[PDB]
């Protein structure tokens, strides 16, 4: 990950004109939404938190968790720490990065600060549903000037996401003033 | 990087008293007497700054500032960032690391920021001496509970490498309260 955040311009966008601030929550997005149609009901949900994080819901398989036979650590921990830019290089550029993965009856969790985990993917506790959910606070260091998420520019986004995927409901939510959208196509 | 970044314990000891942090000087200033001494007049200069940083200077030959064959960026910053414990253990747990390398006639700069290079190594100017000089900030996020430098932890330390390495002049200095030590050790 040292190379993405050497040249981080080079894998996100812009990161001071809001180019590449936005293009982290997509990346996420499109990872979601992959997860998404392959596990009955086919929703995500993005979230704009009031402290300026970014959540993103789906109800899928949830990411592979065990370990990964040629790098020692949980398979999802591979997918967020190893290089469609790929969410290796979200959480290379995130300042915190939460993980929730529920898979076979277990509810799994990991932080990560800079892309570096704080510690192994865990088992947390029990769960009757599947997903995964990524939380990421964009890093203050690697994106200056705008740094604050616009609300049009995600939803503008997720309704060309919508008609591309069909049967995917797409939910927006601003927990900064209350704005809430509903794609589905 | 990302190794050490993900147990850190392991490379630079305890994190937590004191050890570690110390260890980070140590590391460097192995490499800076390993420098001098394939100089002539070996002199390096280690400075507790007011910011709770340090710097060690050597007049040793440069580290080399050519681009890496393989690696595609400078020789210097191959050492800071591919992994004693080496140098890019320093730099992969300190929240700045500045560098200048004085060789060729040239003076050389480059930062770092946990361990994350700001720029390729740039020449800024010209110069008639040579040598390393590395400062760095400990990484506050890394080192916990013994985050400030105890002067007499290094002093002690570097009263006994003056004895292993004849003809090595060792200053230190603190800008924090204007204490100063030499420790040179003529044998052989
Ligand atoms: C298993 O396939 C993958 O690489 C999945 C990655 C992934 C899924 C959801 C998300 O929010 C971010 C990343
Ligand atoms: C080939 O040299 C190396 O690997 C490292 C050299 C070096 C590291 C720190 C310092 O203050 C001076 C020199
Ligand atoms: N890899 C890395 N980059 C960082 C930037 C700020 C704080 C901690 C960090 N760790």
């Amino acid at each position: 990950l040292d190379a993405v955040r050497k040249r981080p311009g080079m894998y996100i966008g812009d990161t001071d004109d809001g180019t590449g601030l936005h293009h982290m929550v997509f990346e996420v997005v499109d990872n979601a939404i992959d997860e998404a149609l392959a596990g009955h009901c086919k929703e995500i949900i993005v979230t704009i938190h009031a402290d300026n994080s970014v959540s993103v819901q789906d109800d899928g398989r949830g990411i592979p968790t065990g370990i990964h036979p040629e790098e020692g650590v949980s398979a999802a921990e591979v997918i967020m720490t190893v290089l469609g830019v790929g969410v290796s290089v979200v959480n290379a550029l995130s300042q915190k990065l939460e993980l929730v993965i529920q898979r076979e009856g277990k509810i799994h969790r990991q932080i990560y600060e800079h892309g570096v985990p704080q510690a192994p993917l865990a088992v947390t506790g029990e769960t009757e549903k599947t997903g995964t959910m990524v939380r990421f606070w964009p890093s203050l260091e690697t994106f200056t000037n705008v740094t604050e998420f616009e609300y049009e520019i995600l939803a503008k986004r997720l309704r060309e996401l919508s008609f591309l995927n069909s049967g995917v409901s797409i939910r927006l939510r601003d927990k900064r003033d209350g704005k809430e959208d509903h794609f589905h196509y």
